[PDB]
Parts: C-alpha cells; sequence; structure tokens
C-alpha cells in the first residue's frame, strides 16, 4: 500500500515533499521526514485509512 494516499485521506490540508518527507522504496512510497505536530500513526490507523479510502472512493 501507500502512505501517501492514507496520510493525505486524513490530513488534506498537509503537504507533502514540505510537512513529511516521502521516500519511494518500490513497493510504495513512506514517511521518512515528519515535521508534523501529529503522533506517528500505528499500523492498525495506516491500514484503517487504506480500508476507508479504498472502501469508499473518493467524490472526485
Amino acid at each position: 500500500m501507500i502512505l501517501y494516499d492514507a496520510i493525505m485521506y486524513k490530513y488534506p490540508n498537509a503537504v507533502s515533499r514540505k510537512d513529511f518527507e516521502l521516500r519511494n522504496d518500490g513497493n510504495g512510497s513512506y514517511i521518512e521526514k515528519w515535521n508534523l505536530r501529529a503522533p506517528l500513526p500505528t499500523q492498525a490507523e495506516l491500514e484503517t485509512w487504506w480500508e476507508e479510502l479504498q472502501k469508499n472512493p473518493p467524490y472526485e
């Protein structure tokens, strides 16, 4: 899965390559640098955002 998508689901006002630095693993992109005043999300949290995002298509 991709962290970027999950982050964009919960934090629409957060800027990538700015507030948080992403790194490309190849199987996905995850969090390298964290400059946000927010606790580091847990596995369950990361999965839940993905679960909620993929089970519910955003209103594009």
